[PDB]
């Protein structure tokens, strides 16, 4: 009887369907962040979130195994593949969610770090500026240029961040680059 094998195939699917639903709750729980998230936390959570993408990448190779089984059930294989299809769609949805939370965190990281760079340079005094070595000056600038570009990049798809927020970044960025230039012109 191919009925028991057929029914088992659906028990296995119903299992995979529920594991992915449980994984959806895990991500939203851990990786739902706001603008108060510290830098080191966002950096850790981002690292922590890779263990769950390792998971999502595994499912891909399992559903490919289920698709192989779906065809081989014989009696009622049409409705079976229809179930694997419904899984690959559930999986894709979950991959989509991951990337959204990943980018949402990557943007907050880039954002909070951009403020730090601004803080540093706008606090600089002409007196203070003579003290720093040229390598140290350029690198402080290298950070600003880097995280501004990162915020411009990672904030496109992210939530909470729109075109308005990227302007304020350009203003804060332009405000630094001008302050920095004043200090150089001041040296000599």
């Amino acid at each position: 009887g191919s009925h028991m094998a057929y029914a088992q195939f659906f028990s296995d699917v119903r299992e995979a369907e529920g594991q992915l639903q449980k994984l959806q709750e895990a991500l939203r729980r851990k990786y739902s962040c706001d603008r108060s998230a510290t830098v080191t936390r966002l950096e850790d959570l981002l690292q922590d979130a890779q263990d769950e993408k390792e998971q999502l990448n595994e499912y891909k190779g399992h559903l490919s195994g289920l698709a192989k089984r779906a065809k081989a059930v014989g009696s009622g294989n049409q409705e079976a593949q229809e179930a694997v299809t419904r899984l690959e769609a559930q999986h894709q949805a979950l991959v989509t969610l991951w990337h959204q939370l990943h980018v949402d965190m990557k943007s907050l990281l880039a954002w909070q770090s951009l403020r730090r760079d601004v803080q540093l340079i706008r606090s600089w005094s002409l007196a203070t500026f003579r003290t720093l070595k040229p390598e140290e000056q350029r690198q402080a600038l290298h950070s600003l240029e880097l995280h501004y570009q990162a915020f411009l990049r990672d904030s496109q798809d992210a939530g909470g961040f729109g075109p308005e927020d990227r302007l304020m970044a350009e203003r804060e960025y332009g405000s630094c680059s001008h302050h920095y230039q004043q200090l150089l012109q001041s040296l000599e």
